[PDB]
């Protein structure tokens, strides 16, 4: 708990030594604890966090998108991420891809469209904190409306790039005239207007009312949205702060990726932990925390993040998120599974034989009686 | 003619010696559509370019992943049998999936409970044999010829376990006792494996069939794809056979595309799995679609293997004088296509304008109902 | 006395120092049958020929990917515990399905809701610890020992995920939050991890039951595998627990297969996936059939690992005078096997003979029954 | 004060909580370059974002390929030692180059041949040690700071093979037979590894000399860069070791490039491989030219790592007021690089023009003579 | 140093337990240090033994193969073995394939062929303690001479096959008849009699004096010789052994090989050390043995070998071999590489400040005093 000087030092008691080269003071100031780790660090662990502001951001009329994907985090093969930004009535270009897309809106709203496998058409507005989630291959767009959207992407697989979606009007780009011609019934002179190259984030005025929008078909209605209102739910509600989930068994759609918001009051922090499923990919909204990750054989390592950052913990690898700021610690856990789980160590430990609980920990009833087999998510300290 | 690869004020002559009727069968790839823009693997490959395995009785031939590299998924073989011939009782780790295109054979084949299924297929029916389980394929009077498709793209025709295999590898005492019989009476078991042989034709299937206390299979592994009712649509037809009807396919869904002269299988993509395809008949052109500026266009005649990878989009179109017949393979449980067309056709017309930089003289040909094969006006 | 690697007037006599044990017991392999051709993999390996973790109150041996590696997906851990020993609550990856060979144990799990399950096991019970649920075993009054297999073949018994180990790489500040506790509280909190320790024996049962709000689990994690009825042919006795049976055993399914002096594991072959063995009792022999020609005969003996391929033709034929006992495992969620002699027997009889060269005197003898273990 | 990415019509500003200070330091990420198109892997890391290994007398912290996976041939680690303290003797499979930014320290090494080689090492001053060679470092009265680069990007520092803990895990009788000595002569031999301990300053390098009877080592593992002569050009200076003037670095070829502000390290590339960079000081911006219309712009600043892949275009230009410095490196066995300028400067000047739709005004400018940093 | 009952229990002090399950007895007192390892073993380190007698055995007229690939032994990616014994007058067919082979002469001796890049033929013949290397693609034979033949090939890649490699009769069975008569300007009928299939191992007369089967041709003679006599060597002896080097520089056209022979006598062992160029690959012709692998980072496992036996070292890991039985301990080290590079523990120590390994080792003048600047492979025990 001791403090750092101004100029932080990597100095831990009698471990460490002042820096003596040129330094990158700003980023040590946001590295607490890997400038100093915990003295109970140990070992090689890879890398498990990055910044979106370490990022090119690929500016466009209309908006911008950045990215974090496994050229950026390696550790992280299976899901990838795009930060985008849409200004009012900006439209992200109808396209698909062979990804799952989820979706979480920070701020602002957009209106969203999607077809399915049988020809069916959902559209439908979002807000913030609201997802979306699109299976493998079904093209879609996003329009932002009034107050524009910026919204984060996660896609289930780590090799994705934002420059390599299926655009629309790339496709037709690179069809030749006489077969989009065929393909509609029309003539070559009817379509020589088409774009000769992708639009992928334009401006555009502001749609209309959603009802005005709405395309009913001969295949009707699609069976489950393609939207959920992740904070209208009643959140899971703890000492320390709340916990939104969603997955596929209450946002049906949502197949491949399961997903939580967590918010975590100063002093409290999301509690001791796993996954018994799938690796966790994090995404810091706003505060400040540290996550040890516990990788088994005598290895832990700790690592800080802050508004903008990723995160990752690999499969079963124990872990935790402590507020180390003074404002609310706001973050996204996000799994490629169709559900979420997690063991709570607390609650483990609190359904079993106190003395078995003792015999390992070497410690007495005073500490088996504090356990509880309710599981508290985020926990308040004292 | 002596075509060249020139194409407006692009390209040259050709100043080398070459392959002239190669150059004919593949007019869009010695002159490309102005549309095609970079790297983009190859697509096609022709049986005529494989090595023909000849035996007495019939012949196999391969397309595989040694061949054609981006079909790392699926496999096929060209498999031609006289007139009662024999492909020997054997198994295979993948899971095979057949279409009849000349005459009629009898399959067998014994599941994990000891059931058999025995059953005659003749010209546009399936098969499908569930990975691991042992079968066999016996032309009836007019022989047989046929495409198999396998679920993996390392198969080699050359490597499947054969019956009379297993027992020449296997200690005659072991054999003898498996059976209850003495090493003499197993002395004349073969030394090494058949894998296709002439026999005398097979009598009734009727009388065929074999009887047995653990009862009938299930679910058929035979499926009548030509007497399905197909979709129809202005340029052709399509029959559709994926593990929602025909119910054993799990690992493989099919179609029988038909596509009249002048008609084009429309512009669409896969959002399940990659698309194998063979050309049955016909002449055709695709352009594959890759993504990031990237298309590229090949040509497909009688005897050509296709592919296009998972979420392409593509197109079929007929170049020829005579109707175009290809397979569309996927090695998944289910067929699944989005049409750009109908896709377009169910968002609100001005969003569709704001993309394309046209009117409504366009918006309004869009159709919500799908076509998956047109005819040009 | 001297076995040489002779086979009629193939081979030769052996000239250069030699290890004439191993030889004796792979007689199979020093003399293979004229039959086997070709290049096929390793099939076999000894858990003699490990490094044992010895520990206080009992040890551990394991048998991966790095030893046997044409075992990709499965690996094993043979586990020794004394008299009220502890394997430490941990947890890992992989999935675990175990075999109770000696003794009897406690076991402990709980889910992911939060729900606990304890109960016995003795000989010839089962286990099966889903992937990532944390768990512990206890010896009771007469020790146990057992044999592990986890669901990866990249396994290893040093890293799995243990209680202290992760108590003692989080900074004490972190604990203390998350109990709300202060640091002086937990300044006895080991350094280390015990992974094996030795403890007294535990109560009964009863005792130590923990009800919970979340309730009871809906399936249970052991199942009494040699309480079932098994498969009884003319030359042993089979029994196998897979998902169907054993609910919780979801991607292991699992075979109890004993055979008399003079029987055999007929000729069969798996259209579901590999197949990994552990010879509990016996010896035996088998021929991999691995297509194309390539056949390869191996030697097995109690404490022996092996393994077949997916699809590969094989048998399990016993070579000794005392029962041959050994374990199949699957990776997946149902045991299923195709039988040679079934096979046959539903086929056209005249179709067979066209195939063997054989006639009527042959096909008669087919049957249409499988019988998995036949008798000479 | 507050930057945005915006970039004429395009862009917005940024509605989400984000991280202002980073933005600061990367303006050519958060507002690229027009020119810049397509996906290029990220090439900038920083030390910053590493975990610090903390020990008594120093730190170590690294960036490996699981920090920056471009970077799979080469990996460092940036280490720090107090006066006196010591980085414990030790080998690992990689070679291992250094340059020594602040202080001074003491190295040991001895071949394969027996051999020893000592000496001391100033501020820009380098050392190789070849794959394999056991070596220590000592710092000297003021400390040292200096950064180490590894021929593998999958290198640890936690991974290299350690005297003590080597002694550690080797049964006590066989090390008592190895040195003719009894197990209670070494029961004081530690039972872990130091890595990194405090100790007393050294005597003079006169005093630390050992002679033997294999001679002196051939080559010195040491090599004073900044004593040699630079290739100084209008913008700044360049000082190469590689194996033609150090002879000893074989699988390492190293530059030192000093940029005056207002100047840069001009447009380039290299024809033999992939360029792992570190910036010492000051703020620099560089496009890495992927081929195909991709392009991508990064920045660095002090304590940042780069990458340039083999082939691609780059230059490295001075953003900021005070000199830029940075280390080149290479594993190969010579520099190499092709320039811009040169190679259009050599050619007939009315073929440039047909390529460039420039004229002879611009042709005229072109210089037969390499600089490698050009001043505004 | 305690010893075990006639049947060991894996029991160390208090650490370990009995046996409570059916065994092989036989095969734990082959490994004693792995029922019973050292305390000072920890962590996980693959399998470095394999056992020729656990492998299937070829037989064929004439003598015997047997292999120890990668297949067996996976650390030994890229070198792989196989035991080859000949009869009186066998031959090995005229052969060739993509690996190096290097060769060690156990029993008996043999004539060897081979044909280089410039159609120029080496033949000669090796008895016991010789050496040939045959370069990758080089066609090659062996024919045992009257006492027979027992010999070890190492081959430059784990991934081969003894049934893989290229025979001249394989060959010409796979020819059409027509082109092989075009080839040589001869008939079909002339060349009805090839085999039909490989002979691989065959039976044969011996064959006459050397100086009678020497061929001479237009391209001259070969410039460095295929086989060397390693046992007329000088040895480098130590007080408890010898050890015999041949790698490039001395042997020289074995230039992916390296390789040497070292005998130990009872009470002797081959001291710690470690090679700083390549992973080293062991066959165990004699005796019995124990090495421990000391893997880095705490990790370190001993393993047990005799007679028969292959083991593997990792590049860099230290290690000895210590003689733990009554007779000589005989056994080959190979290294894929032009040269043989070893550094002894002693001798680097030797060769530093004895104030400065007194600091590391927390011991004092009386061992930095034993310390010898020459290096001596096998030591003997006091
Ligand atoms: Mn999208
Ligand atoms: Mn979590
Ligand atoms: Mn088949
Ligand atoms: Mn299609
Ligand atoms: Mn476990
Ligand atoms: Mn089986
Ligand atoms: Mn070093
Ligand atoms: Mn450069
Ligand atoms: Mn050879
Ligand atoms: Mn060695």
């Amino acid at each position: 708990m001791k403090k750092q000087n101004d100029i932080p030092q990597p100095i831990r008691g009698d471990k460490g030594a002042t820096v003596k080269i040129p330094r990158n003071i700003e980023r040590d100031r946001q590295n607490p604890d890997m400038l100093v780790p915990p003295e109970t660090d140990h070992g090689t662990v890879s890398n498990m966090k990055f910044s979106f502001s370490d990022t090119h951001n690929r500016l466009e009329k209309g908006g911008y998108a950045r990215e974090v994907t496994v050229r950026e985090l390696p550790i992280s093969e299976n899901l990838a991420s795009v930060n985008m930004r849409l200004k009012p009535g900006a439209i992200r270009e109808l396209h698909w891809h062979k990804e799952a897309e989820w979706a979480y809106m920070i701020y602002g709203s957009a209106r969203v469209t999607i077809v399915d496998e049988k020809g069916r058409s959902f559209i439908d507005d979002v807000g913030e904190g609201d997802l979306w989630y699109f299976p493998s291959g079904l093209p879609h767009s996003i329009q932002a409306l009034e107050e524009g959207a910026e919204f984060l992407l996660v896609f289930d697989d780590g090799s994705f790039s934002e420059n390599s979606t299926f655009q629309l009007t790339d496709w037709l780009a690179h069809t030749p005239k006489e077969v989009i011609a065929a393909n509609f019934g029309v003539t070559k002179e009817e379509i020589s207007n088409l774009p000769g190259k992708e639009k992928y984030i334009f401006e555009n005025q502001l749609p209309g009312s959603l009802k005005d929008d709405i395309v009913e078909g001969p295949n009707g209605e699609v069976p489950y949205p393609f939207t959920y209102r992740l904070l209208e739910q009643e959140p899971i509600e703890s000492e320390g702060g709340k916990v939104y989930i969603a997955d596929s068994t209450n946002f049906k759609v949502s197949k491949t990726i399961a997903s939580a918001l967590v918010t975590v009051e100063p002093g409290a922090m999301r509690e001791l932990h796993w996954h018994p499923n799938t690796h966790e990919w994090q995404y810091y909204i706003s505060g400040k925390a540290r996550m040890t990750v516990f990788a088994s054989d005598g290895h832990a390592r700790t690592f800080n993040y802050q508004a903008g950052d990723v995160g990752y913990v690999p499969f079963a690898m124990g872990h935790y998120v402590e507020n180390i700021g003074d404002e609310p610690l706001v973050f996204l856990e996000i799994f490629k599974d169709d559900h979420y789980a997690d063991v709570s160590l607390n609650q483990w430990l609190a359904m079993l034989p106190e003395t078995f609980v003792q015999a390992h920990l070497d410690l007495g009833k005073d500490f088996t009686d504090v356990l509880s087999k309710e599981k508290h998510p985020v926990v308040k300290k004292k």
